[PDB]
Order: structure tokens, then sequence, then C-alpha cells
């Protein structure tokens, strides 16, 4: 009987990233491949091991992505996408971080996004002293059907209110303004 002693494996395999502002070393060496999983049991034995994102020092950062898709604009599947963000203030750290940046891990392991899910690079969690940020990465900045139903799901997941507008911007935008708000 395969229920009882088969894991559940996951649609994708995703890799979690760390980072951590070491100014000795470039920006491409202090990204750290932390673990790849393809399972349920594997994800939750991972997040179960790590700190929460709460408790990272400032200048810290987290990242899931697709295994393949390395957490950076220059990656052939994100240089022309883009990402909807979420922002947080000093008083959300405490509420609201750790809560959202999981809920945004199980939106991309539960492949949430029905049919556009396929759109989905990966998510990135910055602890910053100004203020943290979430934000789920998409392929194409221009698939407006796809973007925007992500950007709808997402809102509704994190139980956001309708008086709370997030935005979608472009990566390339980004580099140097919304094309999309939800």
């Amino acid at each position: 009987n395969p229920e009882h002693y088969i894991k559940h494996p996951l649609q994708n395999r995703w890799a979690l990233w760390f980072f951590k502002n070491d100014k000795s070393k470039t920006w491409q060496a202090n990204l750290r491949l932390i673990s790849k999983f393809d399972t349920v049991e594997d994800f939750w034995a991972l997040y179960n091991h790590i700190q929460l994102s709460s408790n990272l020092m400032p200048g810290c950062d987290y990242s899931l992505f697709k295994d393949g898709i390395e957490p950076m604009w220059e990656d052939e599947k994100n240089k022309r996408g883009g990402r909807w963000l979420i922002t947080l203030n000093k008083q959300q750290r405490r509420s609201d971080l750790d809560r959202f940046w999981l809920e945004t891990l199980l939106c991309l392991i539960g492949e949430s996004f029905d049919d556009y899910s396929d759109d989905v690079c990966g998510a990135v969690v910055n602890v910053r002293a100004k203020g943290d940020k979430i934000a789920i990465w998409t392929t194409e900045c221009e698939n407006r059907d796809a973007v925007t139903h992500i950007g709808r799901v997402y809102k509704e997941r994190l139980g956001l209110p309708p008086k709370i507008v997030i935005g979608y911007q472009s990566h390339a935008d980004t580099a140097t303004k919304n094309r999309f708000v939800v």
C-alpha cells in the first residue's frame, strides 16, 4: 500500500538559497545554495531546520527557485520577467513576515496558480533594516493574463485586504514603476 511508505512528490524540484552581505566577497560568491528538495516531507524537514526570516540579521535573504533557475535577474528565465512585491514596515517583521513567507513557499510548492504556475520562477525574502520585502518572481512581465492571475491569487492567499494594492515590477525596470496592480 503505497500511501504509508511513499513520500508525496512535488510537481517541481526546488532549491532553497541563502544570501548574506559579506563585504569581503563578490555578490555572486556570497550566494549560497542550501538544499534542493522535491517532496512534501523533504520541504518540511528543510523548513523546520532553518531560521525564521524574522530571526535573520538585516542584509540577509532567502529565496526558493525552481531547480535550474538561479535567483538573480541575469538568469535566462528571469531577465524578461518581474515580481509581485510585498513591502513590510518595521512592525510587520513581527506580525506578518514569517507567515507571509511560509504562505509564499506553499503557493510555490503547491502550484497554487493553476495553469499559470508554469510562469513562476521562485520567490525571495529580503530582511532589511529599513523594511522587509517578499516577492514572487515570474518569467515574462508581458504575460498579462498569467501575471495578473498570479497576483490576484497571491494577494488572497496572503489574506491581504482589498483596500491594499500590491504591485508588479519588471526586473529590467527595477534594475535602473509598476506594470500591474492587483
